[PDB]
C-alpha cells in the first residue's frame, strides 16, 4: 500500500514489527511560527466555543459532515463542550477552516491535553478527534493540512506525542478494538433498519427484555462527594492495562460528573457506605428521527462482578429510555460482551500514537475509551 502522507510522519511503517519503546523523533527546540498554507480561499479560524453561535456552527458542521450511509452521529452543543473542553484545553487547539469570502466553516480538527500511560512510560500527549472536511471539499488534500496545522499548534506548547482512533487502517495501529451492540428496544432499530430480524419479532422483544430496576444493593447516581473515590478506583484499576488516561481529580470530576443527555456515571455503595464500584456510558445519538444510544465509558469493578455491573448498565440505560449500547471490545469487556447478548459490530477502531514507537497490543490492553 502507499501512503502519500503518512510516510512523511514520526510513525511506524505497516508491517513493520516494533520491539522498542520511544519517540521516533526527538522534541523540537524550534517550531514553524507561520501556519501552513491552506488552499487559496480557505483560512485558518481558531473557534471560541465558547460563542453559542460559533459552538452551533461545529456542530452543524459535525453532524453535516462528520462520521453503508445510513447513519450520522448528530453531536449536540452541550456534548461538544464536554469533549472539547476538559481541563487544560486550548481554544487555538479548536483549529477551524472557513471560507475566506462567506467565513463558513467548512473544517476542523481539535486537540485536548491527555497524560497517557503507555506501557512503561507516562507522558504528557494530546488526543486528536473530530477531524472534519465539508463534503464539498474532499479529496482536495485539506486533512493533511489539518493534522499538519494541528501538529504544529501542540509543539508550539511542547507536547510531541499524540493518541488518536480512527476506522481506517493507517500506518500503525497500536492496538485494534471492534463494537458491539446491545438492543435495547429491539422493535425501533429493526424498523430504522440499525438491526435485522434472524426467529420471529416476539421472540426478539423477550430475548433482549431487561428488568425494570437494576439488581446491585447500592446503585446510585455518582455525586460530588464520590469525585474522590471515583479517582481512586480508576486509577488504581487502569494499572492493569499498557493504553491507558491518567487523569487528575479535576478531570475525573470533568469526564464522570453526571450531566443530563451527555454523561451517566452510577457508583455501588456498600452495606458500610463504601463506594466500591462504578459504570459509566456516554450518550451519541445518530440521525436515521432519531437514534438514542449509549457508549460504554470506564467501568471498574472491585466488589460487584463485572458481569452484574454491565447488566446493570443495560437496565439503567432501558430505563432512561436508549435504544441500543455501545460498547468496544477493550479492557475486560470480552468477558460480559457475548454473555450479555451484545453481537459484534461491523466497524473496526484502530488506536493509533504519533511519534511513539513501541509493540501493539490486543484489545484487552486497551484502557483508554474517547469520544
Ligand atoms: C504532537 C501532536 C500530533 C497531533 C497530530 C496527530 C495525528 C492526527 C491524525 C488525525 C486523527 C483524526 C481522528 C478522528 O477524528 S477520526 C474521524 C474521521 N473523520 C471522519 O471520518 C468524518 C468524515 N470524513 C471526513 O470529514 C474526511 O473524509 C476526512 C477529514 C476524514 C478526510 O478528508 P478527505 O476525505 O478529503 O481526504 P484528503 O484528500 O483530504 O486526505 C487523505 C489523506 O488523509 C488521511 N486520512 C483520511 N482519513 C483520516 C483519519 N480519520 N485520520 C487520519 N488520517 C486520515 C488519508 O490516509 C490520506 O493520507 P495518505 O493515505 O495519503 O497517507
Ligand atoms: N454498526 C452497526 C450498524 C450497521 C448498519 C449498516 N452499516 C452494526 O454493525
Ligand atoms: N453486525 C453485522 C456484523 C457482520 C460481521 C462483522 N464481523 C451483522 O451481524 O450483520
Ligand atoms: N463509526 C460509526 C458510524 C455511525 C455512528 C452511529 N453508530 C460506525 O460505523
Ligand atoms: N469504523 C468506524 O467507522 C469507526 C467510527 N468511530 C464509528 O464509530
Ligand atoms: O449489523 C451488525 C450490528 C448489529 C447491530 C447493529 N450492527
Amino acid at each position: 500500500r502507499s501512503y502519500q502522507f503518512w510516510d512523511t510522519q514520526p510513525v511506524p511503517k505497516l508491517g513493520e514489527v516494533v520491539n522498542t519503546h520511544g519517540p521516533v523523533e526527538p522534541d523540537k527546540d524550534n517550531i514553524r511560527q507561520e501556519p501552513y498554507t491552506l488552499p487559496q480561499g480557505f483560512t485558518w479560524d481558531a473557534l471560541d466555543l465558547g460563542d453559542r453561535g460559533v459552538l452551533k456552527e461545529l456542530y452543524t458542521l459535525l453532524n453535516e459532515n462528520y462520521v453503508d450511509n445510513m447513519f450520522r452521529f448528530d453531536y449536540s452543543p452541550e456534548f461538544l463542550l464536554w469533549a472539547l473542553r476538559p481541563p487544560g484545553w486550548l481554544p487555538q487547539w479548536h483549529c477551524g477552516v472557513r471560507v475566506v469570502s462567506s467565513r463558513k466553516l467548512v473544517g476542523f480538527i481539535s486537540a485536548i491535553p491527555a497524560n497517557i500511560h503507555i506501557y512503561d512510560t507516562e507522558k504528557k500527549m494530546v488526543e486528536i478527534n473530530f477531524l472534519c472536511v465539508h463534503k464539498k471539499l474532499r479529496s482536495k488534500r485539506v486533512a493533511p493540512v489539518l493534522i499538519r496545522e494541528i501538529t504544529r499548534r501542540v509543539h508550539l506548547e511542547g507536547i510531541f506525542q499524540a493518541v488518536y482512533t480512527a476506522g481506517v487502517v493507517l500506518p500503525k495501529p497500536v492496538g485494534t478494538c471492534r463494537y458491539w451492540h446491545r438492543s435495547l428496544n429491539p422493535r425501533k432499530l429493526i424498523e430504522v433498519k440499525f438491526s435485522h430480524l434472524s426467529m420471529t419479532m416476539q421472540r426478539t422483544m423477550k430475548l433482549y427484555r431487561l428488568p425494570e430496576t437494576p439488581k446491585t444493593a447500592g446503585l446510585r447516581p455518582m455525586e460530588t462527594k464520590d469525585i474522590p473515590v471515583v479517582h481512586q478506583l480508576l486509577t488504581r484499576y487502569l494499572k492493569q492495562f499498557h493504553l491507558t488516561p491518567v487523569m487528575s481529580q479535576e478531570e475525573v470530576e470533568h469526564w464522570f460528573y453526571p450531566q443530563e443527555n451527555i454523561i451517566d456515571t452510577f457508583v455501588v455503595e456498600n452495606a458500610n457506605g463504601e463506594v466500591t464500584d462504578f459504570l459509566s456510558f456516554y450518550t451519541l445519538p445518530s440521525t436515521i428521527k432519531s437514534l438514542k444510544a449509549a457508549y460504554s465509558f470506564y467501568n471498574v469493578h472491585t466488589q460487584t462482578p463485572l458481569l452484574d455491573l454491565m447488566s446493570d448498565a443495560l437496565v439503567l440505560a432501558k430505563m432512561k429510555g436508549f435504544d441500543v449500547f455501545n460498547a468496544l471490545d477493550l479492557m475486560e469487556n470480552k468477558t460480559f460482551l457475548e454473555k450479555l447478548k451484545f453481537g459484534i459490530g461491523d466497524g473496526n477502531l484502530q488506536y493509533y500514537l504519533y511519534n511513539w514507537k513501541c509493540p501493539s497490543m490486543g484489545a484487552e490492553k486497551v484502557g483508554l475509551v474517547l469520544q
